[PDB]
């Protein structure tokens, strides 16, 4: 419903204010675009905070890890902002913002859960695949444990199945630091 | 294909007039575009009113809530205008405008109803998805109750099934404030409204 | 598909002359473009006439009503022109032009008929949907009665089924005012 | 992929020469473009002739009648040229050129015939659709009769079935005035 | 995608050199575009020869005839060049170049054959359609005869089925005049 | 999407360097562009060499022959480079570069084989089609014979089935002149 | 959906900083773009380093070798960077960077394995295709052996089936040299490594 300009382009305008938008299912194409922008912003300044607006239902694990690693790698402080929802890999990126700079609008929703996937072929191949998704699951569990400050035991139990959370529950859990407060209505 | 030009882009031009269009099914891409525009407009002025033209059959709940939260979070007064129809999440955004600034043309139609969805998997997973969908229902119900000032009892009873409303019925319900016939006519200071 | 560029594009060139083109099926997408243009033109001048060239088989009801309401809302005189055809919601918009400013080329055709749609689900939902479409029907009937000055009875009888009209019949019915005459 | 950029574009350049192209099937979008160009050219000048290059297999009747009315409505002399073919509604447009200004290249072909359509639903609706298509047929017949100067009887006989014509045969029938080889 | 731009677009720049490209299947869209270009190049210069590069598997008969007639109409001399292949209507355009100015590269291939199509409906309509394609067949045959100087018997026999020709075989047949290796 | 822009489109940029890229399946569309670019570079200068980078699984015979004839037509020396692969018609173009200027990267792979096709219709039509492809087969064999300097007997025996070659086997065969890991 | 326009297109903007992005499945199309960009950066400067960002599940073997050979052909040193994953042909391009300039972030994943494909037709044709894919297999094993410094036996054994490796396991294997945590931090001359 193909895109504003003002002025460039509405999204390019936000980038100008060091804002990167992560919207929709995460895949290599999205990861690639987001990473390109983050690296660009660090290039303009490796000290100024970078803002990440997040509204995603999740996506490809490795694609999500690529964004995650890039966020952690650049020197810039990173503020994450949950808009609408941050599910699956989306909540990992939200929780991955610089401590004390992870926010959420009051009506957004967060969701975490173990990864899913597929394996087919000879028994030998199945075994190799099952081992890899298992390493992937433990990897994700440690990352969440690290940013939420929760123990592995808690992470493991909480991610066995889909675990939905309100902004407040997410703050308590350790995924975000601030649940934004709406100003008074002008009427 | 479609879009004009004026003097960007017909839509970009109205944006320069602080007009934001919410048209068609609401989803993540739509929400993203609308949100980016609202933030941009507040940036230009956190005082100047913002106009939101709404003609939508509804869409994704979380996407709707992302727009709603942004509307409530920015400081600007927001005038919502219902044109054609504001159904489901569309009517939530309509009712979410600044009190006293929620409009509709005389032949638009409003519709509100509980959310819908799907669940699939083991019984445990289905129980988890049901619990979540019920939370969404209650959340949306509290939001409507707040902006329409109706009691939860009234909301629950009105949204159990599809509930269509004329602009005036929506005004009475608390979804809208004014049904306009014309903007300020020659010599008049105020717009002409549909009288009850 | 559409377009020559000019001196922007041909359609944008017409817009400069305060002409808005309603071509093809009417849906939320077309209504949004048309309304955007109407609003734009009113901001340019809320007194100068605005021309709406119409060649449409019809479209979505609420989408049509959106355009209809916008045409009535703005302060500008609205001149309507039937080119090719104005069927269903297309004829409602033709008839909604300012009285005395609704035109049609001599070989165009007009068509009116009640609305159509679907209903599905439990009996309760079907009843709710049936009730809604009947309201849309009545609502459209009142709008046609208002602009054609025909009684509701006449409108009801005339729209129960597809009703085609030549420009002259449409003029007599009250859908338009002037049937254009070709030069020598 | 397809359109050349000129000194934009190749077609826009021809428009500068008061040349309008009617190519391919005729539908609502094609009519709108064609019509907008015609009106534009009139405002540019209501005296200078307009050239309409026609190569179409035909198309939607109301869309064709839209172009036709517009051609008759503007004051400009309209020179029509049949290139490749002018079949069905395409041929009605060819014949609607200003008298004495309807042309055709040597190997083009013209075709005229009554309208075709469809209809389904209740009998009441089928009757309504039949009555309407019948009106369209008579309407088109009278227009061919007018511009060809043939009797209604002759038109009725000639269009009952697909009737193809060479440029010379179309000239004699009154569809066009001249078959040109070179300028 | 495709399209390098220059110093516009690669093809647009070739037009500057009076080079019109006839590529791929020939249909109404390709014909109109080619005709516009031909006309265009006539304006700027009504004497300067136009170069038409051809690599086509063929296409719609009327569409090809539209291009053919325009080639004959304009006064500009026309050098046709067979690149890759000139089959069906493409071979007709090749042969329609100005005498002495029809060329082919060493490894191109030419092909000619009668037209194909389809008839459908009541017997009456099938006869009408059959008569019409038979006319198109004889019309095309007469055009090949004119430009190749072959008798009608020769053409009818050579086109009853697909007939492939080497550049030299095509020159001998009268489809083209020169087979160049270098400029 | 898959686009970069400099200084414009990355390819338009390389063309400024007199570099023509033959990528993907070879068809009439690919050939038209290639030939257009070649003709452009010759006009810019008929003495300056042209660089054709080839990465293709092959394609339409007549399309490949069009590019082949153009290469031999223009006066410019043409350096061919096999990148990734030069299969079927692609290998023909690689071998058609100016003698002594046909290159290949170390790990590219070359492949040659007789033409393939289809045919349906009456027995008479099948015979005509069969006769035609056999002719295309002989024509290609002669072309390879000419540029590789191999006898027809050798070409016929080598192309009866898909024949894969490493850059060196291809040089030895006469399809290219140098295999380069780094610039000389 | 599309790409934000800085100051133009983000990727073009990075290409101006001598950065080439190899993302998604590798095919002739992606290989052409990459090779075109690499050659462009050489024209600009056949001396200034070139950065290759890699996040790919793999792709067409010949397409990947086209990129590989180009990387080796250009004079300028190439720094490879793995984010997300560098699987199959992707891991080959990663290992093909200038020695000492092959990197990865902490959570990327690497994978190597022998090539796959299909064969069909007369027995004679199947044999020809079988022989070709086996040559391809050995060709790739040689390339890996050369850049990882592993013996052909280790390579053959490790690639028979899909072999996944963490960045640190890949560094030990010889696919990459450094696993970065941060580029040079405030006051530090060198980047921080795992
Ligand atoms: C933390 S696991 C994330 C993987 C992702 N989950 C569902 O949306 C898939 O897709
Ligand atoms: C209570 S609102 C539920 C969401 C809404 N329903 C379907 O159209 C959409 O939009
Ligand atoms: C009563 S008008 C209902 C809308 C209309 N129906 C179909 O032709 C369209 O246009
Ligand atoms: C009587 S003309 C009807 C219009 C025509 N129909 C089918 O060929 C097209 O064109
Ligand atoms: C006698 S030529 C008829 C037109 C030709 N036939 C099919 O390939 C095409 O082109
Ligand atoms: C003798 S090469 C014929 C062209 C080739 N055929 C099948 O692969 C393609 O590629
Ligand atoms: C030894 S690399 C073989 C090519 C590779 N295989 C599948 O993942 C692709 O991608």
């Amino acid at each position: 419903p193909l895109i504003p300009i003002v002025v460039y382009d509405i999204y390019s305008r936000l980038l100008r204010e060091r804002i990167v938008c992560v919207m929709g299912p995460i895949d290599d194409s999205v990861a690639s675009l987001v990473i390109a922008q983050l690296l660009f912003l660090q290039s303009e300044s490796n000290k100024k905070p970078i803002h990440m607006y997040i509204n995603s239902p999740g996506g490809v694990v490795t694609a999500g890890l690529a964004i995650y690693d890039t966020m952690q790698y650049i020197l810039n402080p990173i503020c994450t902002w949950c808009v609408g929802q941050a599910a699956s890999m989306g909540s990992l990126l939200l929780a991955a913002g610089t401590p004390g700079m992870r926010h959420s609008l009051p009506n957004s929703r967060i969701m975490i859960h173990q990864p899913s996937g597929g394996a087919r072929g000879q028994a030998t191949d199945i075994a190799i695949q099952a081992e890899e998704i298992m390493k992937l699951k433990k990897q994700l569990y440690n990352i969440y444990a690290k940013h939420t400050k929760q123990s592995l035991q808690v992470i493991e139990s909480a991610m066995e199945r889909d675990r939905y959370m309100s902004p407040m529950e997410a703050q308590e859990f350790g995924i975000l630091d601030k649940v934004l407060v709406h100003p008074p209505q002008d009427g």
